[PDB]
């Protein structure tokens, strides 16, 4: 029925993959827009350049590595990782990347999703949500999961809604690592609180897990390790979803 998307999401430091990948076919597996490109023609619908460059020379590798995938893939990328300010997403936009992933600097400045939509677009901003259970409730992580922003889940989805964005990552920490599935529970829960595309993260381990999550309403799946480790071949995926009913982009 509906379509669904399948996206791939490569974690960068110092302008490489890290942990790399297990493509022997690729001169460098450790290239990430030598990945990002092989993705793209095997595939993988949209992907993701996720940078923790933890130096100075962060937001000129992300402005490289922006300009370099935007010359060699022609599937729409996003940029995310330490995003701060409309300048800093602008710039990014403006080299090559189409959308600009935040966390929290939203969470901490929601305007920030409203000024880089109003001049790139609602569809030029993704918010990733990181989201536990806290006390039988499901809370906003901050700082790569390390504060509990005693905001709910609930009240975030639809403040992110309001302000402009154009869709929603969401990234269950309670699956983190696991290979168990990705939160079908979580997703379930947001489904009804927004109409925006919802994307769902963390947890996959096996192409079931993914008809799992568009059950549950996710309109796009992203993953990562499962994919550049190859315990999930891409184009497998597409066959096996499109196999059982999913529309899917074959």
């Amino acid at each position: 029925a509906l379509a669904k998307r399948i996206d791939a999401a490569l974690i960068m430091k110092d302008g490489r993959v890290v942990k790399g990948s297990n493509f022997e076919n690729l001169r460098d597996s450790g290239d990430p827009v030598e990945l990002g490109k092989f993705y793209s023609e095997i595939g993988i619908d949209e992907l993701s350049f996720w940078d923790i460059t933890a130096s100075v020379e962060k937001r000129k590798t992300m402005l490289e590595l922006v300009e370099k995938v935007a010359e060699q893939i022609d599937i729409p990328f996003t940029v995310g990782g330490g995003i701060h300010d409309f300048e800093t997403a602008s710039e990014l936009i403006l080299r090559g990347a189409d959308k600009v992933e935040i966390n929290t600097a939203a969470v901490e400045n929601p305007s920030l999703i409203t000024q880089i939509a109003q001049t790139f677009g609602s569809q030029a901003v993704v918010v990733y949500i990181a989201a536990k259970r806290v006390d039988g409730e499901f809370m906003v992580f901050t700082y790569s999961g390390k504060k509990n922003t005693g905001i709910l889940l609930r009240d975030w989805v639809v403040e992110v809604e309001k302000r402009g964005a154009g869709e929603i990552v969401l990234g269950s920490i309670d699956r983190l690592g696991t290979k168990s599935g990705y939160d079908t529970e979580m997703i379930r829960f947001v489904r009804p609180l927004t109409t925006l595309p919802i994307i769902a993260h963390r947890g996959a381990g096996k192409m079931e897990h993914f008809l799992e999550a568009f059950l549950a309403g996710a309109d796009a799946a992203k993953a990562d390790s499962v994919f550049h480790f190859r315990e999930i071949d891409v184009r497998e995926l597409k066959e096996y979803l499109k196999k059982h009913g999913v529309n899917v982009r074959l």
